[PDB]
């Protein structure tokens, strides 16, 4: 008959004012790749000037979010790995942060210049970007398989 495996899905960002977020607000620990299962967040500063961002979670002693503390010069994008414990696994109350304040003229990036700017920019100014985790379950297009895009 006819039959296949996988299938495919959109990629939106959250349209920040000043820092982008990538995704926008769904996470998916688990590449074609059988690999390692830990996601990679982008973060595009459409600002013309630094923007500080932060990663937290609800468990940041779970997830290895890195960079977690640091900026992103204006017309460029980071990359922030989130990798959970070598033990446990991706739940679903699990809930990641994503902070982005616009910086002065010059400021740096480091641990210093931060926990400055982090003491300047209050937190009316500090945008916060919640995502989500995406739990992947029963990988299938409601009972039995059904998927074929454009290929050749």
């Amino acid at each position: 008959g006819s039959s296949g495996s996988s299938g495919k899905k959109p990629l939106s960002v959250f349209k920040g004012p000043l820092l982008h977020i990538s995704p926008a607000e769904e996470l998916y620990f688990g590449s074609i790749e059988s690999g390692e299962k830990k996601t990679l967040i982008v973060l595009t500063n459409v600002t013309k000037n630094i923007v500080a961002f932060k990663v937290r979670t609800t468990a940041p002693e779970k997830y290895r979010v890195k960079p977690s503390n640091s900026s992103c010069d204006p017309g460029a994008s980071i990359d922030i790995i989130v990798s959970p414990h070598g033990g446990l696994t991706v739940s679903a109350q699990d809930r990641f942060l994503i902070m982005a304040a616009e910086m002065e003229q010059s400021s740096g990036t480091g641990p210093a210049e931060l926990s400055q700017f982090w003491k300047e920019v209050p937190r009316n100014k500090v945008m916060e970007h919640r995502l989500r985790c995406h739990t992947v379950e029963s990988s299938k297009p409601n009972s039995l398989m059904l998927s074929g895009p454009s290929s050749g």
